[PDB]
Order: structure tokens, then C-alpha cells, then sequence
């Protein structure tokens, strides 16, 4: 009779719920928050109380970016067709991981590779640009280095106060300040400061070996931590829209471009 | 040691023998006897093997509501997800969880209430009147832009197949009697394709005879019916998320001109 | 012309200099040092609330992340993750088992219990009706917790909301519902839906941010199972990852648990 | 400027249009499913031999049981509580890869030999060298002397209809060569229909080579399985509902947990 699952992250079989071998109490008492469960259940970790702090004010800058965003938009919809919470909420989730909300991990692996492999940042910046690729985390259809985003200054801030160092960080600012020097929109945005920064916590925080570090990347950390941020901002969207009472939409036929056989 | 009893039940498909069975029919028969895929969907569904004009209908349903256009929710959001780089599966249910009481899925709900009103002997005008009194939409009727002045040919069509093969058809009379009141009032309350084939499957159902009234109403009762919109307009929603790649059309963002923002 | 638009939003304006949640800029949320709980009640419920509630929220959060592996929607999910999908498929697949069972009773419980305390039942009336016809009493009941096996979930919300709320009479409420039910039925125990439903209720009517009126619309749209949805979502993230982490392969059901019954 | 574009449905007439055909014309030409799928999925009107092949296709994948993976979760959801929609999604979202992904796996990979140029012989040499499981070949109990009758099913329907089939006679040529290492190794239902459904784009007339390579990269062997599946797995998800199945929850005794410390 071999177990045919296996887990590791939580054992609800005793009296009191443990998360990654601290008991439930034990997590209040030692007020670990949000972030510190994050920690125990993702990483199996008991993470310092900067890195706890960290996370949430990741999941805290995540929450919302307006309802005209496609996720945010899909679960809108839903709400409109009269759906529940979880459907309409599970519509919005499922615009992520590409285009829209991708650039977090895409941004956190593409400046790691660059910066282990020791290539400077003006020689990373010219060499992307002789291979036509685009540098994931860098520029944004709005912001600018006169109009900054106070979301990418607020995270910036606090990981510099408490963090012992943000080596990736420093490089990705460097490559910031070449792509600025062209085209005032190519500032570092938001996701690429969240996916940068994250590498930096995992490797400087001193609860994880380089390798656990590397692995919690290449398996999806990133694309956890906008998931679950987001999905409290398409709830906000889904109960917007019943307080609103907001009845079926249909898109109107002026701005769709039919081109049949 | 001891035997522990089985923790799943299961009846409609058996795939550990020498070859599938779908509801006791193997699949050799299946192929054999031309049941097509409305006879797969009455084996699979209903547990029967339903007579030739049931089966065909069955397909007529899956192929009328198989698309209507990019500007309904469901393939609005499918397109959305497909822009947004995502895969088949993710954009397709993106639109499918779109489906319910207002865009495609008030099936179960029309057969529930035209049955109700059809069983209780009141007439149409009778009914009409009492979901007006208490405050309740009649479910199966309406359309966003389909009305006695643009009316819909996938309803004509299936009601065309239905006089001409069902042994019967009470409460699609009844439905079209009651659509005479509703639309004399206002145009676009019209008997919608959700309400004709919710009405057109009790009908197929209780005078089929291959149910029971037992049988016809758990169908109903259960959901069934809701299914068929939703595996008909799924060759739809692929069908959008194909296209969108195929144009390549980039990342989706709603303009902020076309929403109100009205914050504390 | 000036055309009107086709959508209303209210919760959240990035067009902005700067991101404002709620009428409350972005800056400010943090110097204030609102939270996770206090960005929630700013996106769901419009309001900023007071400390003590938005350290509620963020202990519901908490305690509501994971209950284990064996639970509908934690199994979905670790099956999704075993078949080689990715994240936000994964997730989602469970998620979509949380309704009147699992997870989702949080709406019901609220609007059940409050029904019968406004209405003047007293508890053991409320017990014997629904028990009278066939009615199960949402937030009650668990399939593995019990008064022998207590919840350690529903203690911690108890002591917080002893310690800090300015007033309790769902939970109390609820608590003799309870008392009643598990007289008979030693699993009829009041769950962490049917807790956190009526403390949410309790928070809403009394903080002072809400009207009755205002509070109860809350409850009707859905608010409350909200928070089971998005505390969870973050142990089955955490599942997801897990099994990644443990190679895990490709899941299929063993035939010796189930019973064919072909026609 | 439009901001959605649409090929395959205009119902903006009084008369619904599939991809430039009115519906009534659909009926009167008697497409049936096949042949709508051909219209909405690619623009174009299938030879009929090739409709009747893509509806045994459907028929053929409506359903393989309570076990596998997306049936299971599909059952789950409904032992839940919860609604058709979230259920069958529940279960399609688990397609793609492990479960349901090797009509695709297959089709690209005896493409891609194909296209090489190189022989049987010299392609199973060649991946049997860098490792790589044939995609399509293989099943737990059938033989070359105890067929998959889905196989010979849809495999005969082919050669009696089809002008040219030449994937499918260079993947029977592979299974020749698998058979005599192991008589287990058979070409699948995926590789078949994997294979014919590549002979089918490329050789019905109605596909320049690109189109054809182009519905498959995109994903329209992953769209017959869905499709063709989400049959059975509706019937999953009524069949727990008449059976009056409750709320499960997964055995202790079947779970290993292990925890740190
Ligand atoms: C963001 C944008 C599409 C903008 O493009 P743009 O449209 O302005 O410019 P393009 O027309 O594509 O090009 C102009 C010229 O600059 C060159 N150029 C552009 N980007 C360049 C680059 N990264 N590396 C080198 N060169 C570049 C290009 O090659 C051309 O050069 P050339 O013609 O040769 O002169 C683009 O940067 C991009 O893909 N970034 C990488 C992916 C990424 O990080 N995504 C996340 C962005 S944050 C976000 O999504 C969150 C959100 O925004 C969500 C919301 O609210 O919606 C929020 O706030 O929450
Ligand atoms: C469908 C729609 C929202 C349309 O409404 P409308 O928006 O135009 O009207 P509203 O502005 O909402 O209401 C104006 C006044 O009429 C009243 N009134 C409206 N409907 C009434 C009714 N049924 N019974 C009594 N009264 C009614 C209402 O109470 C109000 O009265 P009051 O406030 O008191 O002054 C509405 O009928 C409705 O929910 N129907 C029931 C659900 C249903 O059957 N859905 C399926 C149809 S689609 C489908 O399945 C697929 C589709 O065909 C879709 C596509 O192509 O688009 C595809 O193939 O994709
Ligand atoms: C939860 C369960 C299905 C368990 O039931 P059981 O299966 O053990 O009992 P059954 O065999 O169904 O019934 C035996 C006899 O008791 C009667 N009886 C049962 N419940 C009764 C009741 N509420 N009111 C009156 N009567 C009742 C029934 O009428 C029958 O009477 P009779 O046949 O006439 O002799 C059931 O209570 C129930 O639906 N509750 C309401 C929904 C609810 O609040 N769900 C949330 C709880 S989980 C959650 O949200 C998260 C979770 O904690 C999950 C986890 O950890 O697992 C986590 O964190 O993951």
C-alpha cells in the first residue's frame, strides 16, 4: 500500500494545524504574518521578519492595477453575466502568465542569466538589441524618468533599508539608467523591480543555498506572488460590479473589424 | 487484508476491457450502428440509445449554437486570454466560465419554468402575468440584439426539425404562445435560442420513449441541458482562439474612455 | 458626442500620477501602514478600517491558508500540478471545488445565522426548524474536526475577537447553535466558515464604517466567501510548488476504488 | 481603428454566417459537425471524407474512463456541489501535457522526422540516441496481435477514404520497426490520430503546407482533444449528480507527509 500522494508543506492530521513543522500557534506568537506563512507553505522556510515584510508589500503593491487590465477586465465581464466570485474571478486569473503579468518571472531569470554570466550592463543592453529581444522588466506604456511609478520607489526604498545586499537590483538599475539614457519609457517597471528584488531576497536573505534560490525561480515563485496579489484586486473588481449592479455587456459591433471569407 | 468498499461510482464509460464501452454499447457497435456523435452524446449523457431523429437533433443543437460572433462575453473573454499569449485550454475556459442565467446557460432554467407554468394548467397569458407580478425574468426569453424586427434563424431552423420529426410538441407550443405576448409588449423579448432548445429537449425527452417522466424530469433537473450550449459553443471559443493567433493580434487594455471612474 | 461609457468602476484609479486604492493613494496606504488587510478593506469594501480590523482579515488570511493535501480543491490542484500544468491552471483547478461544501459556506453561514438573530428564534429553535425540515445549517459541520479533535483555526479567531471587537452577539449567537448541535453530533461543530462568517458579520455591523443596510448588501454579493478564496489560494499555490519540488508524476485514479456500474 | 478582428462568424445580419457560409446553407449541404468545425476552426470548407474523419475523431475521444486525471477532477467538482461549467473546467484545465497532450506531441514529432528527410529506421535509431520517447507509439496492453480498436477503426476509415497518407504510412513504418523490438509498441490512438490528422491539413487540398504547419503549431490537434473530451466529461459530471454523490475527501492512509522538522 505506497502512498500514492506526497506533500510537504502542511500536516492537518494532529490536534493543532501545523504549516511546514511550526504549529498554528506558534505562528501568531511569533507574528509572523502574511509573508512568513507565504514562506512556511512555499518555501518551507522560516524567514526573517524584513523578508515576511517584503512579501507582503509585494502582494500589497500587486492587489490592483484598475479594472481596463485584461485580467481585471475578464472577471468584470463574468461578474456582468451574472457568474459567482470563484468563476469570474478564475476568468480574470487565467489571462496571466504571458503578456499580462508574465514580466515578473520573465524579468527575474533574464537579468539573473545576465548577471551570473558576468557580461556588463551596457554590453547586456547592446547585446539584446543586436539579437532583437526585448529586456523583460524595462519600459512601460506610460511611466517614464520624469513621470516615475511610486510603486517601483516605495519597494525600492524599503528593500534598500533592510535587505544585506540587492546586487541584482543594482545591476538592473544600471541597465535602467543605459535604456533611459535613449528612450525616456524604458525604465525599470514594476514587475521587473518585483522580479529582481525577489532574486535578491531569495539569494541574500541567508535562508536559502544558490540552488534552492535558482529552483524557487524555475518553478513559478514569481508567478505565485502576482497571482495571489492580483486575485484580491479581481475580487474588489467582482464585487464592484454586483454593488454596482451592472447588468450583461456586449461588445459593440463599431469596434469589431469582421474580415470572413 | 479486509476489502474496503470503493470510495468513486461511475456508470457511462468503461475503458479497462479488450476494447471501450460507452453506456454498455461498445465502441465497434457504436461505429457499426452509425450512432454519430449525437448517439455518443445520448449514450454518454443520458445512459440510452436514442432514436435517429434524437440523435440528429442533438447534432442540430451543437452546430446552431456553435458560434454567434466575437461580442458575446464568453468570446469576448476567450479572445482577451488568446491576446494575452495564453494557451488553448486557459483561453477557452477564460470564455466558458463566462456561461450562465444571462449569456447561454438559462437551458435548465427555461425548461424548468415553461414546465412548471405547462403543468400547472395556467395558460400563457397567465404566466406571462405572475413572473411579472412577483420580479422574475422569464428564462429563455430575451435577446441583446435578436427581436421580432431581426429574428434569429437558428430558432427557425430547430423549430422547422421539431414539427416535422418529434411524435409531440406541448411546451414548445406552449413557449411560442407565451413569445406572442412577450413580444407584442417589447421586440426583443423573443423565445431565444436557450429557450427553444431547453423547451424542445423536454419535449424530445418525455415523448422520445426511452424515459420515464421520473427519468425526463431528473434530467432537467440535474443540468443536463445547460451542457449542450456549452459543448456547442466550445468549437466556437476554439475556433476565436485559433483566429486570434492566426492575426496575431497583441495584448488587450480596455480604454480608459469607455469606463466611469467613480472612486470614494 | 460625448458618448457614456459602458463600464463603472469604483475601487481602484491607476490613470494617475500616483495609484490610489479607494480614494487612499498608494503613498499613504503604506505610511499608514494599512497591510494586506487594510489594502482589502480599501478594494472590498470601500472603507479604511480601523487596525484591529485589518489584522482580522489578515489573521483569517492566515489561518484559512492550507488545511492539507487530502481536501477537494488541494487535490485538484496537486493532480493539475502532477499532469505537468502550470501555475494559474493548477491553482484554478481547485479553486473551482470551493462552493456550499468545501470552503464556500461562508456567505450562507453569515446570511443563515443572521436571519434567525434578527428574526427573535432563539438558538434551539433555529436548531429544531431547520432540523424540522431539510435544511443543514451552513458553517457547521466538518468531515474530520469535531469536539474531540477541536479546531485550533476557530480558537485563535475567538480569542481575537474576545480580545478586540467592540461587540459579538452573531458569534455568541452561534457559539449556542453549537452547543445544541454538537450535543447530538459530535462533528456538527461550528467550522472556520461558520466562524469567520459570523465574526465578518459581527466586524462589518459594528466597526462603524457600515450601515445595518450597508453591512447586509456586503453579505448578499458575496463578500465574505471571498476570504476563504483568496486565503487558500495561497496553500494551493504552495502545492503547486511542492509538487513541482517533489518531481511528482502523472496522477490516474487506482481502479480498486471504483465501483463500475455500467447499464 | 477596430479594436477586435474576426474571421469566422458574422451574425451581425439577419442570417447567422459561418465563416461565408448562412447557416441555412450549412444544413442544406448537410456539413454536420465536421463540417462546421472546418468553417469556424480553419476557414474553410473540408472535403467530405475529411468532415466524417474529424467527427471520429470527437467520437473516439469523448471519453476513457473516471480515472484519468481531468475526469477525476471534473468528479471531484462535483461531488463539491458545484455547477456543470466549473466542473468540466476543472477537469479540461488539467490538458495539455501528461494528460491529453500526445495527439499534439505526436503530430509534431513525426513531422518534424518527415520534414528531416530521414527513414524510419534512421529516426528511431536517432531518438533512441538523444533519449526521447516516440510520441504515439506504445500501449499497456495491446499488441501487434491484439490490436486498439480505436485504432483500427479510424486507421481503416482512413486508408479507404484518404487520396494520400504519407505521415501515417511513415509512422506504420516506425511501428513496424518498434514492434519487432517489443510487441507492446503499437501506434497509439494519439499517434494515429496525431499522424492522419497531419495528412488530413496537408493533403486535402484545402491547406498550403505553412497552413498546415501553422494549425498545428497553433494548437489544433490540443483543440480536437478538448473538444472531443469535454463530451465524456460532462457525462462525468451528470452521472455524479444522478448518483447522489457526496463531498469526498482523500484518505489519510494514501497521503505521506513529510514535513521539516
Ligand atoms: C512595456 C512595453 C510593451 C512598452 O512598449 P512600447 O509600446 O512603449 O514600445 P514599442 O512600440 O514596442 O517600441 C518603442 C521602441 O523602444 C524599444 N523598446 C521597447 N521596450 C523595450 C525593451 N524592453 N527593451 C528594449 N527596447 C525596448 C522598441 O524596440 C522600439 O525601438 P525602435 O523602434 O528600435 O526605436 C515593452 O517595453 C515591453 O514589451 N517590455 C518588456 C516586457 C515587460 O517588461 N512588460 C511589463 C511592462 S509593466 C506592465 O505590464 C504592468 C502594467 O503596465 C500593467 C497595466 O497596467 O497594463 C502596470 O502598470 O501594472
Ligand atoms: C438576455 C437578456 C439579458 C437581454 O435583455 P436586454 O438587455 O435586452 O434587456 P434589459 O435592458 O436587461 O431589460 C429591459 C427590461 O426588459 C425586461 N426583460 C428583459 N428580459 C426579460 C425576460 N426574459 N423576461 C421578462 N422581462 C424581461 C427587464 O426586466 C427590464 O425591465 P424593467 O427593469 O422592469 O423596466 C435578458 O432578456 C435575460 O436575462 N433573459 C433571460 C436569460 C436568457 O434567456 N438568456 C439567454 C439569451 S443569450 C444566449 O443564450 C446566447 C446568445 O444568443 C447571446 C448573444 O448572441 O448575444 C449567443 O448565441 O451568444
Ligand atoms: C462539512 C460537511 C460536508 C461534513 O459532513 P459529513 O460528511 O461528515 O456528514 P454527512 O455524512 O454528510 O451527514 C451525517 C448526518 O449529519 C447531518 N449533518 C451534517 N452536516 C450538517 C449541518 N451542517 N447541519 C445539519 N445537519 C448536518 C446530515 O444531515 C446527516 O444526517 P442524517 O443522514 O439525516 O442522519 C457537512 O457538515 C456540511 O455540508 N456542512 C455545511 C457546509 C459547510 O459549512 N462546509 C464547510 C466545512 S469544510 C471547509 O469549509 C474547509 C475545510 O475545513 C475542509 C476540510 O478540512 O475538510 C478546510 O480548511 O479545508
Amino acid at each position: 500500500k505506497p502512498a500514492s500522494f506526497m506533500t510537504s508543506i502542511c500536516d492537518e492530521r494532529g490536534q493543532e494545524l501545523i504549516y511546514a513543522g511550526m504549529p498554528i500557534t506558534e505562528v501568531f506568537k511569533e507574528e509572523m504574518g502574511i509573508g512568513g506563512v507565504l514562506g512556511l507553505l512555499w518555501f518551507q522556510k522560516r524567514l526573517p521578519k524584513y523578508s515576511c515584510q517584503f512579501i507582503e508589500m509585494c502582494l500589497m503593491v500587486t492587489a490592483d492595477h484598475g479594472p481596463a487590465v485584461s485580467g481585471a477586465h475578464n472577471t468584470i465581464i463574468c461578474a456582468r453575466a451574472g457568474k459567482d466570485l470563484v468563476s469570474s474571478l478564475t476568468s480574470g486569473l487565467l489571462t496571466i502568465g504571458d503578456r499580462f503579468g508574465g514580466a515578473l518571472d520573465a524579468a527575474a531569470k533574464m537579468f539573473s542569466k545576465a548577471f551570473d554570466s558576468g557580461i556588463i550592463p551596457m554590453e547586456f543592453v547592446n547585446k539584446m538589441k543586436k539579437e532583437g529581444k526585448l529586456i523583460m522588466g524595462i519600459g512601460h506604456r506610460v511611466k517614464s524618468i520624469n513621470n516615475p511609478d511610486m510603486r517601483v520607489q516605495i519597494l525600492k526604498d524599503y528593500v534598500r533599508q533592510h535587505f544585506p545586499a540587492t546586487p541584482l537590483l543594482d545591476y538592473a538599475l544600471e541597465v535602467e539608467k543605459i535604456t533611459t539614457s535613449k528612450k525616456p519609457n524604458l525604465i525599470l517597471n514594476v514587475d521587473g523591480l518585483i522580479g529582481v528584488a525577489f532574486v535578491d531576497m531569495l539569494r541574500n536573505c541567508g535562508s536559502f543555498t544558490r540552488e534552492e534560490a535558482d529552483e524557487y525561480i524555475d518553478i513559478g515563485a514569481l508567478n505565485g506572488i502576482f497571482v495571489l496579489g492580483r486575485s484580491m484586486g479581481f475580487i474588489g473588481h467582482y464585487l464592484d460590479q454586483k454593488r454596482l449592479k451592472q447588468g450583461l455587456y456586449r461588445h459593440p459591433w463599431d469596434d469589431i473589424s469582421y474580415v470572413l471569407p
